[PDB]
């Protein structure tokens, strides 16, 4: 995308076949797994509209996924050209125009002037609206995809603490809901779901519990061949 | 994270996509090995924040104990904001005010503010003392991952003293304990959890000689104080 | 490691992530094999001991034989500290001050004060003997991995030169003794560790035969040592 | 080696690592084979002798073929000291000193004295007689390796042209004799050894026949010809 | 500590063991933390785990002395 800062102005770079080899080996890996999430975030350097798009158009078997994204994307740029502050009318020549939804869209944007209204004038937020609309849309398709409702996870007799918590951090990944609400929902959870003899030690920690101390407590719960105990 | 040094002053830029695969492979495979640590240090290159925090979220096998040292930064960082001097506050015009606390973590400040107050004046240690929580963090999730202490560390009747060396080396990595009192240690542990066959003749080597002499004579008998064939 | 001279003045440069990766790949595979000590002369530029003790810190498995290696450094940097010229605290000020066993060591060095010392006052070779130290650590590190003795290497009823050869010759690198006096015993060895069939052959040749000589005649009797008189 | 042109004058630097591993994973592949010596020849640019060795010593299985090429480097040193220009003991201040046969070897030489002798008078050609020495040392090597000779080529009936010719192809590539007598082996050989069948093809062609011609008859023709005549 | 032994008279006993060991007094402190509830009897170890980390000698004195016996036995088993 459009690069270079120390040595002038900027000049629109492609991607890289590297990133994109990167993208579709992702994909065989685990398609609709949570990280792919950050990766994108972190990955988009300089991330203009059309050039997002790119990864999006090349696509393979998650088509599906890609097009409810899109159609996502276009209710968001729907709501960003009405509900939000909305264009005037007629104005002097040179000027930008305010960009409307279907500005932000490559389908309806030149290279030309998508790069113009980047950086001629101030720069507008065009590259990290249409971004936030992606991880808006790939929160939408993790939540769908998660097999268990958050409340699934259980520990059997037999099943050891580690397992247990792996299992419910899967779930917890994908839960897309308010941080506190998270903390107070987990600090309960955890116990109910516990089975009898791993509940009945967990409750002598009792509240004020933290991740750390209850990891540090769960180390004499041990694992396999080893029969935990109280004491 | 910032480089460049020849052409000028420097810039902030992202990390190849061959090196994030390459940590992908490490945490899939050397998930919580000590070994893993050096790798860290040396991938944290120059001193960004936000890089780090990316890289941290890639993560799809142990979650939870990533979670476990991303609670540990969060406390570190809320003794940056008490223990050490956080100045009065207000600040006249013209200032970068100084990070705060939270100020240090990716979540909470912008890309531009926090290569400003590393960039636009002087150093500062932000990304020493983030990369330092972090490392702290690792260490922390080596010593979830032992399951059996020094003392259990016992040397089996069939079971070889060189495979015995080894699973003491590797255990004695996440025990988290001073250089003194580690050799104070060595000194006595060594003998002290062998099996009584290969003893017979280990124990003839007496006071002093060190690690590397008695490997040297363990090398020249094997076995359980005498070597065996397979075929 | 520190880097240019004809681009502009110093600057202490990190090493790639793909060499990083290499090296494991070598010591992952190679494990013991005398074949890894000149890679790591090789791969080990400008020679700056932080770095050189960042490439000791990797290894999986195998940490018993590294913490030999490590305690080696130790023993060596010790030699330097009282047997080498014994330095006097008290020194003129605005001076470095040559660096003590302990400066050399990456135990108590800071990186700033290291780069510092290499970089201010007239060249001292601390890292090429760091190095050193290293390289005759991993040499003490093929005695202990070499299982064999320079009679138990006996060619069998059905294994022809080659195989023969290979094994004295992969021995060899381990040996860790005088030129002079193996070159001496060489030719004695050869024809006494020979199996029958080829010993006859190999006496017949006599002296006056040097490696290339006997390699080339090797080269056209066939198998495991075929008939040695052809009349 | 020593290395820039364009932005001034040439700083010393050590080799690539992927050319390194390249060179590892050759060896692995075909360590032997003739078009080895090209490649080695191809992979050496700037002949410094100090990174040559570095090529020799990391060597892997065929380490006993390997050290015999010594004894020929050694003896073309040798050479060195008595056919070439063999100088005088005595020295005039602040000279580079001209290398004798034991001067040519980074094992017995130093670095900075070895860039001063190459490069502060005119050019000496160090490192072309180095590389000319090693690869007179190739060209044993694949004597050694050799499993067939020139003369022991020949044509069976169920043996087709084009699997014959890359059979006589691959036996020329190391022929050991003057260009202008292989034009009479290539004209006289190739003919005498073909079967039969193949032989009636050739002997209706006959002289004034090129090696375009010939492969072109055998191409039209099919296999080593057939049961009866075709011309 | 055996299943029936106070252990007034088993720290009176490691206290005088650990008088003649003669090493710096960072070896023998940082091992008595752990050691004394590591070879304590279940009942008595159960005791000592429940008063945790932290804490003064003279606070660890003051819980084992109400504590009594040899270690009374609880319900969860």
């Amino acid at each position: 995308p459009i690069v270079q800062n120390l040595q002038g102005q900027m000049v629109h770079q492609a991607i890289s076949p590297r990133t994109l080899n990167a993208w579709v080996k992702v994909v065989e890996e685990k398609a609709f797994s949570p990280e792919v999430i950050p990766m994108f975030s972190a990955l988009s350097e300089g991330a203009t509209p059309q050039d997002l798009n790119t990864m999006l158009n090349t696509v393979g078997g998650h088509q599906a996924a890609m097009q409810m994204l899109k159609e996502t994307i276009n209710e968001e740029a729907a709501e960003w050209d009405r509900l939000h502050p909305v264009h005037a009318g007629p104005i002097a020549p040179g000027q930008m125009r305010e960009p409307r939804g279907s500005d932000i869209a490559g389908t309806t944007s030149t290279l030309q002037e998508q790069i113009g209204w980047m950086t001629h004038n101030p720069p507008i937020p065009v590259g990290e609206i249409y971004k936030r609309w992606i991880i808006l849309g790939l929160n939408k398709i993790v939540r769908m995809y998660s097999p268990t409702s958050i409340l699934d996870i259980r520990q059997g007799p037999k099943e050891p603490f580690r397992d247990y918590v792996d299992r419910f951090y899967k779930t917890l990944r994908a839960e897309q809901a308010s941080q506190e609400v998270k903390n107070w929902m987990t600090e309960t959870l955890l116990v109910q779901n516990a089975n009898p003899d791993c509940k009945t030690i967990l409750k002598a920690l009792g509240p004020g519990a933290t991740l750390e101390e209850m990891m540090t407590a769960c180390q004499g719960v041990g694992g396999p061949g080893h029969k935990a105990r109280v004491l």
